């Protein structure tokens, strides 16, 4: 993978969350879709859908707000050019409940720190969400 | 892997260590030879050799003693029927220096706890030596 397009997606979600948008759109890709599935699965966004516009693939993300407040507190792109963050299977962080989610790019795909541990794999930490 | 023949090999080493014999011989096997290598590599035994006697593979193990004192303090078979000890890659023990070595059967072969961590694998803990 490459974290630049990932930084782009995260920046857009960040910005949309600030001004409280109900949705946002970003060019689709497999990894971006894998990230959206995780955010959705972990209750950070409400939903997402793949859409095509002028034959261009797009991911439409629906943000989630509790009774007026933002559900996403922060999103950060981690491993990046010049500052790679790789972790062996044994070193995948055990992230406490309530402290967020680490997203790893692994040989078995994009997984959360919790999935990586159950699957017994390490990988590149590409993002953190809280 | 089957642990009984491992128990049997470790028992013979323990007995020979108690009365302070220079060496012992046990029927050879892949796993048994793998344990011998690790024991030799980790400084617990002096050396070992494979020979075929009357068309039967034999592992001759040479014990090590400091100026008369024992080098092996304890060695036992761990995972066994009714007491299986399995560890995921993330939970492979971090054995401090001076506390011994855990030996596990992994999909990548018989490895010490340190090698399993380095290789990104979990497994069944078959023996422990201190």
């Amino acid at each position: 993978v490459m974290t630049d397009p990932i930084a782009d997606m995260l920046t857009a979600i960040r910005n949309a969350n600030m001004v409280r948008h109900e949705k946002l759109e970003v060019p689709a890709s497999k990894i971006k879709r894998e990230i959206a599935e995780i955010l959705k699965r972990e209750g950070f966004i409400r939903d997402y859908e793949y859409i095509e516009d002028n034959k261009q693939g797009i991911l439409r993300i629906f943000l989630k707000y509790g009774p007026n407040e933002r559900v996403i507190t922060g999103l950060k792109r981690i491993s990046k050019p010049g500052l790679r963050v790789y972790v062996k299977a044994h070193e995948v962080p055990r992230v406490l409940n309530g402290l967020g989610i680490a997203i790893l790019s692994t040989s078995q795909g994009v997984l959360t720190d919790k999935e990586a541990r159950q699957k017994g794999t390490g990988g590149e930490i590409i993002a953190y969400v809280i």
